[PDB]
C-alpha cells in the first residue's frame, strides 16, 4: 500500500490493540495512553530545546490517569509528541 | 515497534508537501486536500460515512488558502479514519 495508507492503518491498529482490550472500544484511559506511548514509542525522546514541554505533557498524563481519551485525542497526542521529539519541528516556534 | 515508523511516516508526508515553498510548518487547505486525495487514494468512506467524508472534502475547497498546521493535518488523518476505517463503524 501507499506509505501514508500503511502508516495510518498502523496508527489505527495500535489504537485497536489498546482500546480494544476491554470496555468501550472507542475509549482509552489516559493511563492506557501513557502505557501505549511508553511501549510503542519507547525510543522517542525530546529534541534539545523541547525537554520542558515534553516533561509537562507527560506530567499531565499521570495526573489525570482515569480521564478518558477518544481516538482523535490519541492521534493529537501523537502529533504533540512529534512537535517535542522529531527533529523536523526543532525550529517550530 | 511499528508505531514509530508510522508516526515518522506521517511527518515525512507532511514535510514533502509543506516543504514545497514558504513556511515549512504550514499547509494550505488546498494542499491538504491534494495530500489526502493522493496519499490515501485507496481509502474510501464506509457506507454510512460517505456524507461526512464528502462534506469534509468539500470544506477544504471552500477556503483553499487557509493554513493548516501539523496538528491540524494529523487531526484530518484521524477524521479520515473515522470515515474510512471499518473499526469506527459503530463510533458516534
Amino acid at each position: 500500500a501507499r506509505p501514508l495508507e500503511q502508516a495510518v492503518a498502523a496508527i489505527v491498529c495500535t489504537f485497536q490493540e489498546y482500546a480494544g482490550r476491554c470496555g468501550d472500544k472507542y475509549k482509552l484511559a489516559q493511563a492506557e495512553l501513557k502505557e501505549l506511548l511508553q511501549k510503542e514509542l519507547a525510543t522517542w525522546t525530546p529534541t534539545e530545546f523541547r525537554e520542558c514541554d515534553y516533561n509537562k505533557f507527560m506530567s499531565v498524563l499521570d495526573t489525570n490517569k482515569d480521564a478518558e481519551v477518544d481516538f482523535v485525542e490519541y492521534v493529537r497526542s501523537l502529533a504533540c509528541l512529534c512537535l517535542y521529539c522529531h527533529e523536523y519541528f526543532k525550529d517550530c516556534p
